[PDB]
């Protein structure tokens, strides 16, 4: 599901945050020769999915619509303590009120 | 809205300081040639809303028009022992007595 | 066996993420002079188990059949705050009622 | 208020120690062009102020008076956990006894 | 007795990888002239005593008389999530729990 | 408290490992001018109080007696799990059980 080079084979490091991770996105995706409109849902679907689950769980939590710069500031702030100071809280009220999950 | 390497894409990293992104700011502003009104407010708009939730939000947090001295203390503790550690503990009970939020 | 420069020896970091490990096992193991099949049956049963164990215990809690896109999505999402922020989320509520362990 | 390059644009990074941030201090200093005693009360009134909340709270900590050498033994450990250690285990008493602050 | 570079001296970064440390211990024994059953006994009971006293404590953990490869599979998990999740776990319900230690 | 490059202005970075540190120190010892004997009489009082807060109160943790061995056996685990997990497990019951400090 993606070779080297290719847009497929890539994705957002687990740390990586989106500003990072979406740069290379679209470096890669010009290794690869597709029309744009080919790269063009590439350029969405595989943006996400392989955008590292922090910013999957942001880009969905932005809703539909959302915009490349609209999701990057959300899962831009993945990695550094500009995103986890606010993660490791509410990560945090992720168990203590959602502790119990079914 | 905002085109590469324009002071509009410059995004404090979420980790990324104030007196880091800031410094690289406004060499950027630099960069974007833009009349002096024109930097004068973007050094503004620029530098607090794209300026990473933590930083940014302090910004906000000290209150607004602040002094960029207020914004640059207490965002220059933004990615220290200074700061950082206040997020550790404070984000902490945040869940404490405000983890109920609605 | 499985003595250094060997897909046995390869060895996911303890934080090499599935992205590079996979790419440092498909490197050491087309370094390795396998079968193409030896290859792809060690890419199948090394890979899983010699996958650093949050990558290697996800590759068998995928449960059998996980497309090396599969362990991959599972095993990419180790690393940052994706997953570490589960890790730290259930580490925390399993000591907390899955604290008996017997 | 501090133009850039002089001492008083001179701030430690939040985690730039102590001992990294007052070589860049008085190396920048040097680059300052105040006179010896300008030099030596910036050495005093900005080195405090500009270094990094963690440092500079150490420094007043350390009380008024601190030797170079106090601040740089003190604000030598921030950075690592020799300091950082230090803070998460006061920080972390400073919410479990100290959580109410007026 | 044990200078450095002598094996004796030969230690795990305490974030260092099993595998690179004993890479080192194995580099540098090599490095460490002795009878080729004295440095193999010194790979025994050198490595598990500074061998990062976590990967120390999962070499006892591992069984009196892990292999060098059994501990491999364990020590491996250290310096990753796999036992920085373990670890958080573990002190986390031991302190809650075992918080009366005698 | 020591002039620069002096094996009395060496210090252990907050998280310099001790056996990083050791060798500093060491190899920078051998800079100073000290005598043979002053060098040994330095190695000793120095090399524990300004090896790192941390590793310094190890070394005054292991108790007097504490030779290169023990505090290089300590101190070595210092910057990551090896002598940190026992800060993380530790901190956990230093302030729960000890967070009255008087
Ligand atoms: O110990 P690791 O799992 O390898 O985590 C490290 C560690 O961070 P923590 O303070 O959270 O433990 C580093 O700090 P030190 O071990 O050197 O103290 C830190 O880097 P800084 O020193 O610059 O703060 C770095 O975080 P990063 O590079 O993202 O800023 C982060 O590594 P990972 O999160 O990538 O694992």
């Amino acid at each position: 599901g993606g070779s080297p080079t290719s847009i497929l084979d890539i994705r957002q490091g687990p740390k990586e945050p989106f500003r990072d991770y979406v740069d290379r996105f679209y470096k890669t995706l010009r290794a690869e020769q597709a029309s744009q409109e080919v790269k063009n849902w590439m350029t969405e679907t595989l943006l996400v999915q392989n955008a590292n689950p922090d910013c999957k769980t942001i880009l969905k939590a932005l809703g539909p619509g959302a915009t490349l710069e609209e999701m990057m500031t959300a899962c831009q702030g993945v990695g550094g303590p500009g995103h986890k100071a606010r993660v490791l809280a509410e990560a945090m009220s992720q168990v203590t009120n959602t502790a119990t999950i079914m």
